[PDB]
């Protein structure tokens, strides 16, 4: 009669990580890559050799930084005179050229210089995130919802929908990361009546507020506020200066000089940023650091937070300016829902919940795994077919 249809996937193609779910059996299952990783580096690295997807990218860059792509999201859809792009360029080791006003990445590539299109290397991403879904399902995958940020424009989306294309998927939607993290906690299911979410997107490298009106399901971006320049690399920094600093007092030696220990010591402290999110004090243990010397120290949460302070506080300067955007008081927001998994981090959770007097925050999902929930819960919706009974 009627061959039984493949699931569909939702991806969450991230700035620095993306995540893919499906929703079966009633549930979300969010897929854990190869390496056992439930998120994948948004990575992709050149060799005389072979082209690297994810894990493998992002494990080799230190050598390899001109050959090593990231952050194409930031490229998506702009064109090269964009003052975003100029910018941004500063910052990136790998070659970013002009191809009719629009920007390419240059890299050596199986013994030539080869350019690509943002919307190629995410392609690439891609591809990597539906073989992820391939490998749980056992079957392969056609059908997906890709999800963007609120304030992308019509090209941006257009280039993430032909990123999708080139990897041979079938977009089903193209759907908000705000709109996709209140799916994933059914607040576009509580019936009628108005609800104001608020989410609030702390990622790797930037910050954004998002204000939504829910009515019998339909979804309203009422104001999108944020700091391009607040994340969690710039935590990492504010660590990485303080053991800097540090091993000057104990040892008298300046390490900064040694991009190897400078590196070996950022690894060490973005771990120990992690574990501040779980325990009250974290150890930092490096051998042979500099000079033969090893580097064995500790940093309590309570110092991490001194460090950090200012960086934590800003975060309310948006959610203030969202809500007078959406002309909302802060009383009149319904639920507060986090994503990324910088919201992990206890203080930035008290001052939000401090802001909305003691609210309780939607976490339960993992904040980094949040918007690929949702993307896969509306992938399912998206290819039902049902036909009425009579
Ligand atoms: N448990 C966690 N506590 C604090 N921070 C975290 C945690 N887990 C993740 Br993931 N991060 C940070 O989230 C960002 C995602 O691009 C990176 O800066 C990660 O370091
Ligand atoms: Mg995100």
């Amino acid at each position: 009669g009627s061959m039984a249809k493949a699931a569909a996937i939702g991806i969450d193609l991230g700035t620095t990580y993306s995540c893919v779910g499906v929703f079966q059996h009633g549930k979300v299952e969010i897929i854990a890559n190869d390496q056992g990783n439930r998120t994948t580096p948004s990575y992709v690295a050149f060799t005389d050799t072979e082209r690297l997807i994810g894990d493998a990218a992002k494990n080799q860059v230190a050598l390899n930084p001109q050959n090593t792509v990231f952050d194409a999201k930031r490229l998506i859809g702009r064109k090269f005179g964009d003052p975003v792009v100029q910018s941004d360029m500063k910052h990136w080791p790998f070659q970013v050229i002009n191809d009719g006003d629009k920007p390419k990445v240059q890299v050596s590539y199986k013994g030539e210089t080869k350019a690509f299109y943002p919307e190629e290397i995410s392609s690439m991403v891609l591809t990597k995130m539906k073989e992820i879904a391939e490998a749980y399902l056992g079957y392969p995958v056609t059908n997906a919802v890709i999800t963007v940020p609120a304030y992308f424009n019509d090209s941006q989306r257009q280039a993430t929908k032909d990123a999708g294309v080139i990897a041979g998927l079938n977009v089903l939607r193209i759907i908000n990361e705000p709109t996709a993290a209140a799916i994933a906690y059914g607040l576009d299911r509580t019936g009628k009546g108005e609800r104001n979410v608020l989410i609030f997107d702390l990622g790797g490298g930037t910050f954004d507020v998002s204000i939504l009106t829910i009515d019998d399901g339909i979804f309203e971006v009422k104001a999108t506020a944020g700091d391009t320049h607040l994340g969690g690399e710039d935590f990492d920094n504010r660590l990485v200066n303080h053991f800097v600093e540090e091993f000057k007092r104990k040892h008298k030696k300046d390490i900064s000089q040694n991009k190897r220990a400078v590196r070996r010591l950022r690894t060490a402290c973005e771990r120990a940023k992690r574990t501040l999110s779980s325990s009250t004090q974290a150890s930092l243990e490096i051998d042979s650091l500099f000079e033969g010397i090893d580097f064995y120290t500790s940093i309590t949460r309570a110092r991490f937070e001194e460090l950090c302070s200012d960086l934590f506080r800003s975060t309310l300067e948006p959610v203030e300016k969202a809500l007078r955007d959406a002309k909302l008081d802060k009383a009149q927001i319904h639920d507060l829902v986090l994503v990324g998994g910088s919201t992990r981090i206890p203080k930035v959770q008290k001052l939000l919940q401090d802001f909305f007097n003691g609210r309780d925050l939607n976490k339960s999902i993992n904040p980094d795994e949040a918007v690929a929930y949702g993307a896969a819960v509306q992938a399912a919706i998206l290819i039902k077919s049902t036909r009425a009974a009579a």
